[PDB]
């Protein structure tokens, strides 16, 4: 159906919208601490801790598959990525510190995206 396309093509124009929040967002986190999976390998416990992972990488596969329908859902994925690591990471260490000015810092972008996803339709 025309309608069917129609929303195809809003989903895709949300999705080209998102990839560029997602590298804006990833240029707040230069050190590449949130970049890609915790390795279970390296931190064979992590999934005692943490119930649902998140990294950048698992992010740019959803999108890529028009996986993300509304902004609403992948802010849950970006939130996700920070809150687990400000759950196993200490006050005092690289990896929190790294967490929250990635939070801080994509609040901004956030702020505005939030905008142009409403604004644009």
């Amino acid at each position: 159906s025309m309608e069917q396309v129609a929303m195809e093509l809003r989903l895709t124009e949300l999705t080209r919208l998102l990839r560029s929040v997602l590298d804006q967002l990833q240029d707040k986190d230069p050190a590449r601490i949130f970049a890609q999976p915790v390795s279970l390998k390296e931190v064979p416990d992590y999934l005692d801790h943490i119930k649902h992972p998140m990294d950048f990488a698992t992010m740019r596969k959803r999108l890529e598959a028009q996986g993300y329908k509304n902004l609403h859902e992948f802010e849950e994925d970006f939130d996700l990525i920070i809150d687990n690591c400000m759950k196993y990471n200490a006050r005092d260490t690289v990896f929190y510190r790294a967490a929250v000015r990635l939070r801080d810092q994509g609040g901004v972008v956030l702020r505005q995206a939030r905008r142009e996803v409403d604004s644009i339709g």
